[PDB]
């Protein structure tokens, strides 16, 4: 019915928040465990 | 600092929410853009 003191827009805000967040290191933890692989391998 | 009417927990909940279900777009959409390259080749 009525709203509480000043609730800007947290519910929506923690939402993009954490799909971009969880991304953010999934992501680098892939990209970090990858190079791992990769340590001036030769060749010939 | 202090709390709404009364917000049980959907701060924290969007959180959680957010990152799984994002997660669950992304992933997918990996295993699924593959797949598409996989369409029975055959090798011998």
């Amino acid at each position: 019915s009525t709203l509480p003191q000043h609730a800007r827009t947290p519910l929506i805000a923690a939402g993009v928040i954490g799909g971009l967040f969880i991304l953010v290191i999934v992501g680098l933890t892939f990209a970090v465990y990858v190079r791992r692989k990769s340590i001036k391998k030769k060749r010939a």
